[PDB]
């Protein structure tokens, strides 16, 4: 019998989304993201995750991070270390 298969090949690609740790309480999550992200965006992209209220959140690594300045912008690498605060998730009323 016997049976398999698997293939793996292309060309081009430049960079792919930036290896970020999303670092709350005392965990590590490892999330793939665009540089082209605002430091605004940030905040979606780690409640995404967290899950947690933005309003509630501590978005600084080594250094503020500008809402007006993407990642890319604020200087942001693969392995960029992202801070949060927060304990007990919270949602919305309305919206």
């Amino acid at each position: 019998g016997s049976s398999g298969s698997s293939g793996d090949a292309g060309g081009g690609v430049g960079k792919e989304l930036v290896d970020l740790k999303i670092i709350w309480n005392k965990t590590k999550h490892d999330v793939k993201v665009p540089l082209d992200s605002t430091g605004s965006e940030l905040k979606q992209k780690i409640h995404s995750i967290t899950g947690l209220p933005p309003a509630m959140q501590k978005v600084m690594y080594k250094g503020l991070v500008p809402e007006d300045k993407t990642l890319r912008e604020i200087k942001v690498t693969s392995g960029a270390k992202i801070m949060v605060v927060g304990s007990t998730i919270s949602g919305p009323s309305s919206g």
